[PDB]
């Protein structure tokens, strides 16, 4: 279910994401380069990128506007996660895009985890970022299932 942070947590959250929030599209590049390196199922998922070598297409815009578009929503994530319908919202509209793709919960959770890899938190903002990814998911999922109209 959705669970609420605290003020303090909401400061906390936006503390862990200021290093990425300071070079958004630098670390976009670098995480999803990473994601799909690691994870390499993933890239025939992106249709502007598939067939194509990683190594390829990294330099490319494609790249760059995909890795973008995913770090936009966590930053606008982060900017509304004291307020919770603005956050759900949020989620709420890039989940259409996505609910009719074959793009498994394992694929999705595999980004969250190279993302958590990256900002190598501490255990007190580790928690706090955590209560909000975990509230994305939930909303993200809910949405992917059709239940996406609960949150307006
Ligand atoms: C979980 C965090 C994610 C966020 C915040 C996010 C965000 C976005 C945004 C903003 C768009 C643009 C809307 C559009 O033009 O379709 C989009 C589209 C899309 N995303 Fe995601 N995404 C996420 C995860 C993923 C993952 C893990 C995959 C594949 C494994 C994926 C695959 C796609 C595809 C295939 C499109 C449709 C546009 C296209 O053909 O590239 N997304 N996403
Ligand atoms: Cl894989
Ligand atoms: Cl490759
Ligand atoms: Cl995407
Ligand atoms: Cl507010
Ligand atoms: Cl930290």
């Amino acid at each position: 279910a959705f669970v609420g942070l605290s003020d303090s947590e909401e400061k906390l959250v936006r503390d862990a994401w200021a290093p990425i929030h300071g070079d958004l599209q630098g670390t976009a590049n670098t995480v999803f380069y990473n994601y799909l390196k690691k994870y390499p199922s993933n890239q025939d998922k992106f249709e502007t990128l598939k067939g194509h070598p990683l190594d390829e297409v990294k330099d490319t815009a494609n790249f760059k506007l995909i890795a973008g578009r995913i770090f936009t929503i966590f930053d606008n994530c982060v900017k509304n996660v004291g307020n919770d319908k603005g956050f759900q919202k949020v989620i709420a509209d890039m989940s259409g895009p996505h609910v009719a793709r074959p793009i498994t919960h394992g694929s999705y959770n595999d980004l969250r985890g190279v993302i958590y890899d990256s900002m190598h938190l501490d255990s007190t903002h580790g928690a706090a970022w955590n209560k909000m990814m975990d509230n994305f998911f939930y909303v993200f999922y809910e949405c992917l299932d059709g239940r996406c109209s609960q949150f307006s």
